[PDB]
DNA sequence: CTTTATGTTTTTCTTATGTAATACG
DNA sequence: CGTATTACATAAGAAAAACATAAAG
């Protein structure tokens, strides 16, 4: 389990996500957003290949898909956590090299 | 004569500046840069094309110089005024369009 | 005064990423 | 009904073009 922005709990293993906010609503998260967010806190504020991002969270059961598709897991991650384009507190994207975990980290 | 930012006061037909805090000291312009002040004065605020400028001051006295010339009096001539390049108080630089006296103008 | 040579800033052009919308298992 | 891909949209970067200034002639 797992702590984030002291606002967020996130228990990784059931891909699951809850507010400070909201003690009731959990929000799913699809496998593929879960486990980019538990990759990103593993390696909390560094940055993360696009491809290591990628192949973490497909093809060990095989799957090839196109790059377009982790953009817009990304963009759907931040509309989960309602984090802005810009001024991004949560995921910063680092041009060319892949996404960045800034958010403090707790455990 | 004309009179910038209540500061500099501009004889052009001496070519000469002086500076409120210089009653003393005379700033003599060479004869380009004290015309495209004259130019720019008598269009204050408006934009002047880069060859509006070139070819009022040379051209009737016959010169083919090259557009260099005219950027390096420009750089001249905010040299005599204490004007910085960026951001400047006097002369703006208007990209392919030419330059512009953003400057407070008075006459007399 | 012109030009030339070296430096800095702006604009144009190309690539990278973001969404909202449609297609799909 | 939750992922993929699709179609535009915006942001970032790169490259070409413009301008600024310090030196030479």
């Amino acid at each position: 389990k797992f702590i984030l922005a002291e606002k967020f709990t996130f228990d990784p293993l059931s891909n699951t996500l809850i507010d400070k906010e909201d003690s009731e609503e959990i929000i799913r998260l699809g496998s593929n957003e879960s486990r980019i967010l538990w990759l990103l806190a593993q390696r909390p504020n560094e940055v993360i290949s696009r491809n290591d991002l990628h192949d973490f969270v497909w093809r060990e059961q095989g799957f090839e898909v196109d790059d377009s598709s982790l953009t817009q897991a990304i963009s759907t991650l931040r509309k989960m956590l309602k984090d802005s384009t810009k001024s991004p507190q949560y995921v910063k994207t680092v041009p060319k090299r892949g996404y960045q975990l800034i958010a403090r980290v707790e455990t």
